[PDB]
């Protein structure tokens, strides 16, 4: 875990800020 459990790394739209919330298995606001 990074950030999220969709973007577990510091994900570019997650880089400082967990600004994804929504992926229960699968996000597509970032990756
Ligand atoms: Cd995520
Ligand atoms: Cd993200
Ligand atoms: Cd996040
Ligand atoms: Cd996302």
């Amino acid at each position: 875990k990074s950030c999220c459990s969709c973007c577990p790394v510091g994900c570019a739209k997650c880089s400082q800020g967990c600004i994804c919330k929504e992926a229960s298995d699968k996000c597509s606001c970032c990756a």
